[PDB]
């Protein structure tokens, strides 16, 4: 019985790896992420000079999930290439680098400068499309005309394989058009669904107050609150877009999630609220929880199950 | 003391109803819901003709909240406008009818029809832009432009004061935009939010099985799934809708989840999933739960604390 996989021409000995943004901003934490069970991990979203993100409290758990508006809070990308390029040892497990310019010629300056460390070194690009806590900055992938705008020159720029990270959609449409403008680039290997459920709003009742500071309390959710969204959408776009493969991420908290995540159509699982709560030793638990619901299935591989959830009739 | 309120020229007993397509489709349920304890009802969502709606199963709960893609089954609009001419006992309490037409010809069609009943019994319009569980009828208001011609035809056609209830948006720019469509329609004077969070998916680890039959399993999601998604949209309308009232729905089940939803801004508030797995009992705990909240803290009236959430800095 076997968590291993292949793909994008990289080998990793499961499919769990964080998601971006949690453990993952500055070197210890990239070490740690290293030094963990995770089949891979990926850097935190990236501009291109450092920033301190937004006032805190600007993330905060609860029994069913999270709620952030971080800001995009990172050491800049000069440092996360070269951590790419001089530290990452690549002999553990593969890197992803996410970048998330806050609009398109900044995405297209990093990638220029990433491609010679992607060619060289193998590291994989995770573009950042839909980050929903920069305040008047709406999602990119909420309008599908920037979107491809964002696509088209990325891929121009970079020329190498990569990835996006998408929003969660929650209209037929939407998956409909979204694929297909993904499907209209073949530089596009793998799709992450989903980033957080932008602009929810936790509110405390004894206080009467919102629970984090940016944006007068509203940020995006993840965790429990989110796993049948995540779901939906790897499931829409792992049917919609048959030559690419899908990352999925919202709501794992156990080797079940993980499972349903991969009947839906996931490749890789990413963990992010869990991950948070947790820590790193979440992998392992993970994995052997996986391993279970296999052995009791009789599948001995991910690739017996990956999108072979049944429909009705 | 006692939560009655006054809003749209009724008196209310309390702020509690039904969320629309909850224990509302037959004469049966709707004299159950008048039986109740809730200050209001609302009727199941219609079309000029009787619908059957999508095939079983189509709703399914679990401990987080419930998913349904039900497909606008209803007894039809002649079958709704007689129970609210003929019917209903206003003595017991308010009425609302929701009316979902699959075009704006068919809505136009039966609030002309509505009006004159509207006039002499004082029924009150909920029009629905949020289905999203009709294959190939995505939800009206994410389409701006529809919105607006769906609001500028109801307007004119029926010429009375009338409510709509929204789908929950995800970005601020939406919720700018959306509000600022309903705010060019003086005749909205409420905004309820919300309707089911559109198109999650659940599976079922056992069997590997999605576990409703429509849509390859796509359906809406609603119950504690969606409360920081309600909370937000009934605080982003709340904010930029200051001359019209704001209809919390999503993810009530208790009190004091009421009393979040009541101080970000919501006037009523509606139960939804809730009250399909408690039934109409629900309505005089949530009461008794309210009622406690605001003993303990010293509010007297639902007015002293609506709209009051407070923010950090
Ligand atoms: C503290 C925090 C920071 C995040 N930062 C990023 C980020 O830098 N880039 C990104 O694509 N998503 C980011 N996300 C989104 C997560 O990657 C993930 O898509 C989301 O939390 C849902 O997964 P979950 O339910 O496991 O939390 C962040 C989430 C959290 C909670
Ligand atoms: C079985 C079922 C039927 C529904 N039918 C309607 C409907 O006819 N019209 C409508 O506007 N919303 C309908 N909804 C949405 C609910 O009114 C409500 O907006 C949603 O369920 C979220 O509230 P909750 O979290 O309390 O369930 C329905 C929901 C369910 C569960
Ligand atoms: O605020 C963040 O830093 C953040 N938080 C998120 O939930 N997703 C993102 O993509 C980002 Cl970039
Ligand atoms: O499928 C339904 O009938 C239904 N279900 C919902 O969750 N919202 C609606 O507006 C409708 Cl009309």
């Amino acid at each position: 019985m076997c968590l291993k996989l292949n793909l994008l021409d990289h080998v990793f000995a499961n499919p769990f790896m964080n998601a971006a943004g949690v453990l993952c901003s500055t070197e210890e934490d990239l070490r740690c992420m290293t030094a963990s069970s995770s089949g891979a991990l990926v850097s935190k979203s990236c501009t291109s000079a450092p920033r301190d993100g937004n006032p805190e409290p600007r993330y905060m758990a609860f029994p069913l999930g999270s709620i952030n508006s971080m800001g995009l809070p990172n050491l800049g990308f000069d440092f996360y290439l070269k951590y790419a390029s001089d530290l990452h040892d690549y002999s553990k497990k593969p890197l992803f680098l996410s970048i998330s310019g806050l609009s398109v010629e900044e995405n297209v300056a990093m990638v220029r400068r990433l491609a010679p460390v992607a060619q060289e070194k193998g590291v994989l690009l995770e573009l950042n499309l839909s980050c929903p806590n920069v305040p008047g900055k709406p999602q990119v992938a909420y309008d599908f005309e920037a979107m491809r705008t964002y696509l088209q020159q990325v891929s121009l720029a970079y020329g190498l394989p990569f990835g996006v990270k998408m929003p969660p959609y929650f209209d037929i449409a939407h998956f409909d058009t979204a694929a297909a403008v993904l499907n209209e680039f073949p530089l596009v290997k793998f799709v992450t669904c989903v980033n957080s459920v932008g602009n929810g709003l936790v509110i405390d009742a004894e206080s009467e107050s919102v629970v984090i500071k940016p944006k007068q309390g509203f940020g995006g959710l993840g965790g429990k609150y989110i796993l049948p969204t995540a779901l939906a959408n790897v499931n829409a776009f792992y049917r919609r877009c048959p030559d690419k493969l899908v990352f999925g991420c919202g709501g794992v908290y156990s080797g079940e999630d993980a499972f349903l995540h991969i009947l839906a159509g996931a490749s890789m699982v990413q963990v992010g609220t869990a991950l948070q709560e947790e820590g790193p030793g979440i992998f392992t638990r993970l994995e052997d929880e996986l391993l279970e619901i296999m052995a009791r299935k009789g599948y001995r591989t991910l690739e017996e199950f990956r999108g072979r959830v049944k429909t009705i009739e």
